[PDB]
């Protein structure tokens, strides 16, 4: 079942064998993934996080991040580490109390504390909608329509040996699949339909790393939603989906009773289907119980490409149709070099005082901020135009925006902008060497909100800044509650800080 909008969520050590091969992990409620957090639109969520965690290999502290809710006025509930909250120690426990005002769609939640939510802390988070414009689209949207692809690891995040690559050893599809080598017959998740029924599958990428390309074999898939926001129509054959992005799809279980492979084939690690890895099975109501035996084309017909997407409502662009027409036109120089990424010349290093309680200690402008050039401040009820030309190693990189949605002017491998109808979306791949993904919003929402790629592994090595959006404003809005106070205290007398 679903939980929230008011729960308790229990954070433990647990052993999981999802694949096959038992590794201890970090659970929110007990399983992989975590339960579904739900409500619905406008709803207040008071998740009252526990924390019982007790095995340092995978960290006891935690904080949690709500993945695209923007937070407005409630920044201290965001839940990045030493951006705006300290974690929360062992035998402790948080209420998340935020509210969701003017947002439906597919987000998730994980933690945000270094590698951690690798280790398991990762799970679904729906915001119904109970006048949805799509809603006449599908007849079934539960927590049966929910499909996540995971990556999962057999070492454990923070035991990943500096200098040697890091790939997974399974994809999990509702947490279950094959392991790439020693691959044994271990379930398969099952997804049921009824023939004649329409399903809104909403389809969330939880990976900390590779993409993938995601079909149902005999079946078409025709987007609805994107990261949150409503979208025309657009019928696919295939979607490749990056780190942390969500999308909704009507399915309509058009085809003969039966039973049909689904794939997500990622980036990296295994490649094919070869004993059943990468690989789900869509059975249909009166099918025999028994794997698939379609198999995919060679050759896609109608991929999703980014540029096809247009927003539902009538969305726009903030700002002038042209490169820098903005308020506040930004050109970030995104670099790797020798086990680093670089924004802006600078690696981030996460502070030892959080960025929004240095802003309410009375740090006023950016350049007092730590870590120094890390933090950026922006200006408030401004256009903000940010181009994020690729080329650095580990690429594709999936950059997020917290606190945030924003138009894409520009998408991977195609130079020309959009200053029309691009979607709009909060997590957005920026493409290959030569590319110039370019994002626009406008800030209506004063708070640090962190910018960075959705690779933990590459969030890790330092691919991140912070926009201090309305510094002056900050603390009139953001009211903090004594409880998040005490969160800094306890975290660094705990740790001798
Ligand atoms: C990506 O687009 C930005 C503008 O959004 C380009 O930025 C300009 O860069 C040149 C030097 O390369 C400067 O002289 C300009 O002041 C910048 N802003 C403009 C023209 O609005 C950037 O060059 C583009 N990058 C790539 C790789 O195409
Ligand atoms: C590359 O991106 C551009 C801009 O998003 C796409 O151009 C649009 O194409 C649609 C569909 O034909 C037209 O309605 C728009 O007027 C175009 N807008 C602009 C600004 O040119 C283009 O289709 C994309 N290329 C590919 C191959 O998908
Ligand atoms: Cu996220
Ligand atoms: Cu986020
Ligand atoms: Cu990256
Ligand atoms: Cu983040």
């Amino acid at each position: 079942a679903q939980i929230g909008p008011v729960t308790d969520l229990h954070i433990t050590n647990a052993n999981i064998s999802p694949d096959g091969f038992s590794r201890p992990a970090v659970l929110a409620g007990g399983t992989f993934p975590g339960p579904t957090i739900a409500g619905n639109t406008g709803d207040n969520f008071q998740i009252t996080v526990f924390n019982d965690l007790t095995d340092p290999s995978m960290l006891t502290d935690t904080s949690i991040h709500w993945h695209g809710l923007f937070q407005k006025g409630t920044n201290w509930a965001d839940g990045p580490a030493f951006v705006t909250q300290c974690p929360i120690i062992t035998g402790q426990s948080f209420d998340y109390n935020f509210n969701v005002p003017g947002q439906a769609g597919t987000f998730w939640y994980h933690s945000h504390l270094s590698t951690q939510y690798c280790d398991g802390l990762r799970g679904p988070f729906v915001v119904y909608d109970p006048n949805d414009p799509n809603a006449s689209l599908y007849d079934v949207d539960d927590d049966t329509t929910i499909i996540t692809l995971a990556d999962w690891y057999h070492t454990l995040a923070q035991q990943e040996p500096i200098g040697a690559a890091i790939t997974a050893d399974a994809t999990l599809i509702n947490g279950l699949g094959r392991s790439f080598t020693n691959t044994t017959a271990s379930p398969l998740s099952v997804i049921t339909v009824q023939s004649g029924k329409r399903y809104r599958m909403r389809l969330v990428s939880i990976s900390c790393d590779p993409n993938y390309l995601f079909s149902i074999d005999g079946h078409d898939m025709t987007i609805i939603e994107v990261d949150g926001v409503n979208s025309q129509q657009l019928t696919v054959d295939q979607i490749q989906i990056f780190a942390a992005q969500r999308y909704s799809f009507v399915l309509n279980a058009n085809q003969p009773v039966g039973n049909y492979w689904i794939r997500a084939q990622p980036n990296s690690g295994g490649q094919g289907f070869d004993g059943g890895i990468n690989s789900a099975i869509l059975r249909y109501e009166g099918a025999t119980v028994e794997d698939p035996t379609t198999t995919a084309p060679t050759t896609f017909s109608n991929p999703l490409v980014e540029t096809d997407l247009h927003p539902l409502a009538d969305l726009g662009v903030p700002g002038q149709p042209f490169r820098g027409g903005a308020d506040d036109p930004l050109v970030l120089n995104l670099a790797f070099a020798n086990g680093r990424f670089s924004i802006d010349g600078v690696s981030f290093v996460p502070p030892t005082v959080p960025v929004l309680l240095q802003i309410l200690s009375g740090a006023q402008n950016a350049q007092d901020l730590l870590p120094a050039g890390s933090v950026i401040s922006l200006p408030s009820n401004s256009v903000i135009e940010v181009a994020l030309p690729a080329g650095a190693a580990g690429g594709p990189h999936p950059f997020h925006l917290h606190g945030h949605n924003f138009a894409v002017v520009q998408s991977a491998n195609n130079a020309t902008p959009n200053y029309v109808n691009p979607i709009w979306r909060d997590t957005v791949s920026i493409g290959g060497t030569g590319d110039n993904v370019t994002i626009r919003f406008t800030t209506n929402n004063p708070g640090p909100w962190f910018l960075h790629c959705h690779i933990d592994w590459h969030l890790e090595a330092g691919f991140a800044i912070v926009f201090a959006e309305d510094i002056p404003d900050t603390a009139s809005a953001n009211p903090v509650p004594q409880a998040w106070s005490d969160l800094c205290p306890a975290y660094d007398q705990a740790h001798n800080i």
